């Protein structure tokens, strides 16, 4: 069941975690895999490339596995640096892009949100059109911590007409969470041949593992290959190499793991509607909402009733960004968030 | 229970995987945290940080948790790395750190190993004075795949001497097996102050999670804030994390991993004498001895047989690797040694 929170034993809606447990045949996977893990699963790794490689229609020299996806943003990022080189992001993303491309000396070129927090896909290409150097554009789809998609027929012409000395990284860690028809995965763009694409993926999300630290990157093998000279192999642990092969197989869970992040949605967007808190359309497993109290004041009241949320995400510093809990959990939120409005406190 | 093995199911002495479960403890720890792995373990990791902070005697920000050592030394490579920079290594050792260093564009200056297989010291010291750029030396110690120390007298001096512009790299992964009393770990060195040393170190070996992806750097605070802007963050496996935080409070396991291997070590090292193969002296967890057949012969016959050794290390072309399985398996591979010996395969 579900018990009610305190400062001791939160919800934690923080860091965008799946609050399902992983499917039962991956943790059964995970867990038998202890008592094989004195040694390396270097086998089970080939195996995992192999099949995550059928996956997106593309041979096995086109998957780099990764402890997360964390480790393939910076990869990407060191394969592709240079201190003549930019990255170009939209000003509101997901920060280890900028993090790496300081670490490598790199301009950052950050672009202006449109009005309505989307991505200024016109102001993006003037800005790798106008820079004479290299450019790594770091693109995430669904955003975090918007939420919102951008239509692929915004993004996929873009990168199909090439332009020079650019590449592009397309992180779609929270992808199988969403319903807006105008979203596609860029994979089959990597598969019909694109060396100017690498696409990260995770299974700390839908999967429901963020725990046992498994993503990957899919590239022409080139790209790859470049990639992999800035992680130390593929060795991945036992434990989450069997849990990935085992959920991968696990259809009916990734089909619940939706459906219950959809119900939570909705009973979050519900309270958001009464209280009249505007929000930003949701595809991924989280909220981004808008306040009428000090984002700080907000944090703190919610932690003290039990109830941990986003951190702060300049510069839209009157939003927060809320992870969808269990409905359970949601729903004793969306209360509380009642209470809060009787008080002044939302 | 032991039995004798196939091609489909060998001995396994190829990887200096301990043969030996993790400990029961570790174990339970591991498969404990597969419901928790939904989640980061991000607080779980500052706890193992500041345990191996305690065991090092310094503070956390000298402890940088990596997935492996493997990571660690990719990370010390590439924070001291330049086009200017030099790799001074001995001809023969463990491969990872030329690896990286190729990578980084790196000059790699390799001493030959003296006429007893041990480092040339001298040489290495000459190496990196003669040098007028930035070096880096790289001492693996107990050395992969020789086996032997470098007794702490002849290392100690040179470091504490602070050749200009030098970082040293100093791996221990094998450390806890190592019965010469010449051999020191360099962490003292570290606690006191140095500023030219990142000792590495794994729960691969000794511990038995290889599969767990589980390791540390230790070094001065501005050496380890350095290390992390190559790596992406600390974010290791739930399993691993709570499997390590166990294993560090298992004394009585850490003690029979290493008595195992010493029991194991003789009963190889009896059919040597037997045989009357050289071997070097092992300090680690394998036995680097010499051939008088061809490797490649020898690394065939003993597959066909159910058992895997080490792969080829030139320039020593004429000596095999061999990891030390349990006593019932290194009874067996001696015995199968013996009957090689019969028929000319050994
Ligand atoms: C957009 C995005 N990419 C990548 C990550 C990194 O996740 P992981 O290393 O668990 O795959 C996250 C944070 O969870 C994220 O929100
Ligand atoms: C000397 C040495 N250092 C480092 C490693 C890396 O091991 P891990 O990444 O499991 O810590 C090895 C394992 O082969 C090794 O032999």
């Amino acid at each position: 069941a579900f018990t009610a929170p305190s400062t001791d034993n939160p919800i934690r809606i923080n860091f965008n975690e799946n609050p399902l447990g992983m499917s039962p045949k991956a943790q059964a996977a995970a867990r038998d895999a202890v008592v094989k893990a004195n040694r390396y699963a270097k086998n089970e790794i080939l195996m995992l490339g192999n099949k995550l490689a059928a996956h997106h229609q593309v041979e096995a020299p086109s998957i780099l596995l990764t402890a997360g996806s964390s480790e393939g943003i910076r990869a990407a990022i060191e394969a592709y640096a240079s201190l003549e080189a930019q990255l170009v992001i939209p000003e509101l993303t997901y920060g280890d892009g900028e993090h790496f491309a300081k670490i490598a000396g790199m301009k950052v070129t950050k672009v202006k949100m449109l009005d309505n927090w989307a991505f200024d896909i016109e102001g993006l290409k003037a800005a790798v059109a106008a820079y004479s150097g290299p450019s790594i554009v770091y693109l995430v789809n669904p955003n975090n911590p918007t939420g919102t998609i951008t239509p692929a027929d915004v993004i996929e012409p873009w990168i199909a007409s090439k332009p020079a000395n650019t590449m592009f990284i397309v992180d779609e860690a929270y992808a199988e969470f969403v319903n807006d028809p105008r979203f596609r995965s860029i994979s089959p763009m990597i598969t019909q041949g694109a060396e100017n694409i690498i696409l990260l993926k995770t299974f700390s999300k839908i999967h429901a593992m963020a725990g046992m630290r498994v993503g990957y990157a899919v590239a022409h093998p080139t790209v790859i290959a470049l990639m992999g000279r800035y992680v130390a192999g593929e060795k991945i642990n036992f434990s989450g190499v069997d849990a990935a092969l085992a959920s991968m197989n696990d259809s009916a869970f990734i089909t619940y793991s939706k459906k219950s992040n959809d119900v939570s949605r909705q009973i979050l967007l519900k309270a958001l509607e009464d209280l009249k808190l505007p929000y930003l359309p949701s595809e991924g497993n989280f909220v981004f909402h808008q306040l009428v109290v000090p984002l700080k004041d907000y944090q703190t009241h919610m932690a003290d009733a039990g109830v941990l949320i986003g951190r702060a995400f300049p510069p839209a510093d009157n939003w927060c960004r809320i992870s969808l809990g269990t409905p359970q959990e949601m729903q004793w939120v969306a209360d509380t968030m009642r209470e809060f409005r009787k008080k002044s406190w939302i």
